[PDB]
């Protein structure tokens, strides 16, 4: 057919066409009771249903039984299958009835104004045309649910839902046809004629006190002898509730479809009186759709028949399908996963669903970016790609593959989960921060952004408890899961909230303040500058102890080069040969301590080169020639600046130039806008000056004395000092080329000054307005935007840096109980997290529920004395 | 909603007009009164083609019935084909406004 | 310098925009911020309570 | 021919836009400076040339648009930066000093305009970006200040000559006390 | 801006289908962005000019 394929049927072997020549078998089978309706009322409600039925169906392969006309929800349907066809498949095959159809053709093609036939539907690619002179489609609804297909969880018997919305005798008919029939698992909605009988329904003559209220206008139109019928029908379709699910207008959620759907096929499974016994097909049903509380409620809440020794084939197919909710449910009922992780799950788990886009991106780790954890992992993922504490290996695999709602269930069972936190978001920020994607990068690091606040908040739980035990767990290995403790771990991964937080500032300060009774006064320890040797232990001193010695070291380094420094190197510059050994030395040490990271550090490479500019003036220095001698003691005074700008950095750490010190390296953008604005403003300023000068040598090199140089002391104030008119040329130039004095005036006959003087004095004072005002004090503003911007994001990052100078503790320095008080702690966690989602309770809706629970009761108590007066 | 309830409500029991859902349409049509007009109407699929819900169509965008023209989409009404060449000319020439 | 001188996409938009439409015009519902639509779902059984009461009491009468 | 694709992005063909730039300014600098002698020299041609590409890549832009090039502020600027130095070529080819000055003059002008253009085309770079479009921002507060600055020095300038009295003043020694 | 109740409620639906558009956009990029990012090309069957 063009406007698809089509046949003319006659009221099993219809099945052996659909599928031997046509297209594939099916896991799932949903079907919409309706047609006549020509008219349908797409309600949002509606289109909402069906448009999460047909997404529903194309992640399980369905076929979609429909009216198959292209009026009212067949044509909706067919424009939902469309469009989800082309963006396992949905095929909507339409059954229509083939005197309804309007311009009958016997590869034909298809096409009065107010005819009462039918169009056929454009997108329903196999269409079944009934001939005479509904049957069929609910005798195939048979057939298909007796084909056994041995590959399911069902029993097999291919699930087959009806769902029923409309009205009409043509569809009450077909619902009695279907429950007759075994296995249709109805489902009724909350609008629509029939469909709103029999979901008010869940007597002769109550049955009658409905359908009048939602069907007036066909009774009158119906006999009476029709309408006992009709009530005949709706008696036999409320024998047999199992096969009735209702989707009310109250629960207006998500997910709405697939709770009526598995609740259908569940109610249609557990009362076949022979899989009753089965509660393993239950559960692997109730799997794969996503309904959790009728697994607890109908399946775990007897302790009827299960050992917890078969629920292991059902966990594994738990974590590789994304059940988070059921993981939670399998350990909530006993599930050893220190047992169920062997060494043969977590190869099954390694090999096969570890995604190999994530293993290729851990590939781009091992050249880009080069971590200590990383390369921990890399043999512990490819152990088993190849072919110890196991449940933080089950972490690591659901962090890595970004299983946000899964990570969540596995991190409440570990032995560390004040660790481990830490150790997820050092590995999520090394994935978020290798970016081929966007919104993985995004979600990525805000899972990454989760663990760092659920490590904040365990540990000010852990420290508003015994501190001492609090600051005893930063230093465990804790069995050896990573490389490091919990406290360097927050450092290599820089989750800077979980150093800026007051445990572990109070942490340093006592490590850092070291034997010394913290709190006596800054001013009485410097006052104080085996018990006497105990005082010289603290780092705080031995910090102290390294200033006095380096600004000893400048005073030295000062006092050589101004009043000493002779021919050859005096008695006293060779005391600072030693110096400048031990800062060599100190900075070998630096170089031991750590590998690369150590040259990580920018301040790190700046030092260096303090000592390498060093050696290279003592080089210089020894060669007994003027020439060079001089040119070796520039040297040592171009090193005096470097080394001088290190009591910058070492003064980090002062609690009150510190923040500003680090304040001071985020300025560095807006003075390198400045300092562009101020270039570009000079040069077009300082060449445009030179209508005034006219010559063609100019030393190649006197151009910079008043292009650049010139308008450079204009920014202090200097503003053309004596050029810029009635100055004449006693002084200050040549017009020849020598001496250095900067060349005349071009001048003319008359011995005049050529420059016209209303275009270079506006010029200068336009200059001298822009960058002394209209740009300097620019500056300050885009100085005060950063301290009103950076100002609580420096805090955590001095507070971050503080670490490192703790971390850093003259050339003699150079050369049970606490497991069990967190498993009393961690669990009373562990409660509050998985209750106050159940102590949010800010609706009465479900106290709502509560409430009309006994109002059924009531009235049904009062039908029951009903019986007892007649 | 209690003046048109009360006109409707006297409207849809004459007995020779209940079969006139053209005229309980309209008379639904200058009274804002859709929860009434949707209930009450269009849910019975009792009688009407979507080809007589043109003319409430037209009569529903020019005096401003936001949601009857949502309405009467709700129900099945193909604006392309509702969109004519004609209907365009009769909304851009008269009641499109001028001091537009 | 002077050389310088001299069907699948618009299918994946409409199953996306459609459940933005659904998004919208049920969002309006989902607000549902107060229970005075269920405090018309209560009461719509007491007088259905009330009702059968009175046709008990013209059955013992 | 991979080594060629990469010369086809437009983050490239703007540096190299730039490169081109900075060195036109370059030579305009030292075309002005120590060049510049009483005819057209070697160099300051090799300049005519490279004012010509700024000229053809400013009828591109009438050429990609019509009118809304025009509406553009800095769009205008810069065909003045072409209008100031074809006007330059013209004072300059007069073989005379009382023009041919007057022609260096102009072009020392021009390089002012030329050289504000590398402020509007790093409008790209991410951290000068919107800084750039921010000094637009201030150009009301400035002309406040400039009004308030300059009313104050003809207040003040005027009342500073309760000092000196004299009835020429050459009708331009006022502006050299008074306001300057 | 002949009128200032019409004109101040002109601008606020001018700003009601802009952030329309944004919601739309967003929800088009945090699925696939290749085929959020080819929306931006087309003419769409010249509804418009660009
Ligand atoms: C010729 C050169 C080599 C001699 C070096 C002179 C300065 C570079 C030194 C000597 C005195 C030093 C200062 C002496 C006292 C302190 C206070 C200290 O601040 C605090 O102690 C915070 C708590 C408090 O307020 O006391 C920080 C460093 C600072 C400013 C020192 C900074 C560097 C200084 C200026
Ligand atoms: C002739 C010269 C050798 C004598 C100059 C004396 C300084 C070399 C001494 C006296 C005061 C000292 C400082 C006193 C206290 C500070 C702040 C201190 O930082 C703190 O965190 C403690 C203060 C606080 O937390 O408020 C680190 C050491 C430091 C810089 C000390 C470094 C060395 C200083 C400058
Ligand atoms: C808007 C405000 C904030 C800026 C201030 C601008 C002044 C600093 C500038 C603009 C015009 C300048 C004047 C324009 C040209 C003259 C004539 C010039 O002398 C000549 O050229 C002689 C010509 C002749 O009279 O024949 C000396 C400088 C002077 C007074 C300038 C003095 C300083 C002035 C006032
Ligand atoms: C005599 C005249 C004609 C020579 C021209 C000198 C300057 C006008 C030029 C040459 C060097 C240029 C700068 C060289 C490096 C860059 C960095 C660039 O910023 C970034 O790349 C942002 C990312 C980063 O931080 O690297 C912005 C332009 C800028 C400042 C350039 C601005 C204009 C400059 C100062
Ligand atoms: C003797 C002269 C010719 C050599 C001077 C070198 C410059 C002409 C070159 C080297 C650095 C270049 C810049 C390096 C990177 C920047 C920022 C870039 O803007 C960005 O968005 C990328 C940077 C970022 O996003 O952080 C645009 C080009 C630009 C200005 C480049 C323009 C031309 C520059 C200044
Ligand atoms: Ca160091
Ligand atoms: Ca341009």
């Amino acid at each position: 057919i063009q406007f698809g394929k089509y046949i003319r049927l006659s009221c099993e072997t219809l099945y052996d066409l659909m599928t031997q020549h046509w297209h594939l078998k099916t896991p799932n089978l949903v079907i919409s009771v309706t047609g006549g309706a020509k008219n349908f009322a797409l309600k949002p409600r509606m289109r909402k249903i069906f448009s999460r039925l047909i997404y529903i169906a194309q992640s399980k392969g369905a076929w979609i039984f429909t009216g198959g006309t292209h009026y009212g929800l067949m044509k909706y349907i067919g424009e939902v299958v469309r469009d989800n066809t082309i963006s396992e498949n949905v095929v909507a095959i339409g059954i229509a009835a083939w005197g309804m159809i309007s311009n009958r053709e016997t590869d034909g093609s298809f096409l009065l104004k107010r005819d009462p036939l039918y169009c056929l539907d454009n997108n329903h690619t196999h269409l079944l045309l009934v001939d005479n002179g509904a049957k069929v489609r609910t005798q195939l609804e048979k057939y298909i649910s007796e084909r056994v297909i041995p590959e399911s969880n069902y029993g097999g018997k291919i699930p087959i839902v009806c769902f029923a919305q409309g009205g009409g005798k043509e569809t009450l008919k077909s619902i009695n046809v279907a429950i007759k029939s075994k296995i249709p698992c109805v489902v009724v909605e909350g609008s629509g004629r029939i469909a709103d009988v029999i979901a008010s329904l869940v007597a002769s003559s109550c049955v009658k006190e409905s359908l009048l209220r939602f069907l007036p206008r066909t009774i009158s139109r119906l006999s009476e002898e029709e309408t006992e019928s009709w009530i005949k029908w709706i008696k036999e379709v409320l024998e047999s509730p199992h096969l009735l699910t209702v989707i009310k207008i109250e629960e207006a959620g998500d997910e709405i479809v697939s709770n009526a759907i598995s609740f259908a096929l569940y109610k249609a499974f557990s009362t076949n009186e022979h899989d009753r016994d089965n509660w393993n097909g239950q559960l692997k049903l109730l799997l794969e759709w996503n309904q959790l509380d009728l697994a607890s409620d109908e399946i775990f809440t007897n302790d009827r028949n299960w050992e917890s020794a078969d629920l292991q084939d059902v966990m594994f197919t738990a974590l590789v399908k994304d059940r988070p909710k059921f993981v939670r449910l399998f350990l909530e009922n006993g599930l050893n996963l220190r047992k169920f992780l062997t060494t043969e799950v977590l190869r099954e788990l390694y090999t096969n669903n570890f995604s190999s886009l994530v293993f290729k991106n851990l590939q781009i780790a091992k050249n880009s970016y080069n971590d200590a954890l990383l390369t921990f992992v890399w043999k512990m993922v490819e152990d088993f790609r190849r072919g110890r504490h196991p449940l933080q290996a089950l972490f690591i695999w659901s962090v890595l593959q970004n299983k946000k709602e899964l990570s969540k269930v596995i991190w409440e069972q570990t032995r560390g989960c004040t660790l481990a936190a830490l150790g997820a978001s050092k590995l999520l920020k090394s994935m978020a921060k290798v970016k081929n994607d966007i919104n993985a990068a995004g979600e990525s690091e805000e899972l990454a952004n989760e663990y760092e606040t659920r490590a904040v908040e365990l540990f000010t739980e852990c420290y508003s408890n015994d501190e001492d035990l609090a600051e005893q767990l930063l230093t465990y290995s804790c069995e050896a899961w990573g490389g490091s403790n919990c406290l360097e771990l927050a450092v290599e991964a820089r989750d800077q909230q979980f150093i800026a937080q007051p445990g572990v500032q109070n942490f340093l300060s006592k490590q850092w303040y070291g034997e010394i009774s913290r709190d006596t006064k800054n001013w009485k320890i410097i006052m104080c500058l085996l018990y006497y040797v105990s005082f010289f232990t603290s780092p705080f001193v031995v910090f102290s102890w390294n200033v006095i010695f380096y600004i000893a070291f400048l005073l030295l380094f000062a006092y050589v080069l101004l009043m000493d420094f002779q021919k050859e190197p005096t008695a006293l510059e060779i005391i600072l040969y030693v110096l400048v050994f031990v800062l060599l030395c100190d900075e070998v040490r630096q170089w031991y301590m750590n590998g690369s990271k150590y040259f990580s550090d920018l301040w790190n490479v700046m030092d260096t080169l303090a000592i390498f500019y060093f050696i290279a003036g003592i080089v210089f220095r020894l060669h007994s020639d003027e020439s060079s001698w001089y040119s070796g003691r520039v040297i040592f005074c171009l090193d005096y600046i470097v080394f001088t700008l290190r009591l910058i950095h070492i003064f980090t750490v002062s609690r009150n130039l510190g923040p500003k010190i680090i304040m001071l390296q985020r300025m560095m953008i807006d003075v390198f806008f400045f300092l562009f604005l101020f270039a570009v403003w000079m040069v077009a300023f300082g060449v445009a000056r030179q209508g005034i000068l006219r010559k063609n040598e100019h030393r190649w090199e006197w151009i910079f004395r008043s292009v650049i140089y010139e308008p450079y002391l204009a920014m202090f104030g200097q503003y053309p000092d004596d050029i810029d008119g009635t100055t004449y040329n006693f002084d200050r130039c040549t017009f020849s080329g020598n001496e250095s004095k900067p060349l005349c005036v071009e001048l003319d006959a008359n011995n005049q000054p050529r420059f016209p003087e209303w275009i270079t004095i506006p010029l200068v004072c336009i200059y001298m307005l822009s960058t002394n005002i209209l740009l300097v004090n620019l500056l300050v503003a885009m100085f005060g935007y950063t301290v009103g911007s950076v100002q609580e994001n420096n805090d955590q990052v001095w507070k971050f840096q503080r670490f490192f100078l703790v971390q850093e503790y003259f050339p003699f320095v150079i050369f049970n109980e606490i497991l069990a008080w967190e498993a009393v702690m961690k669990e009373n966690y562990l409660v509050k997290i998985n209750t106050k989602a159940n102590d949010s309770s800010e609706e009465m809706v479900h106290r709502f529920r509560q409430l009309d629970a006994k109002l059924s009761d009531l009235k049904g108590l009062l039908k029951e004395i009903s019986s007892k007066i007649k």
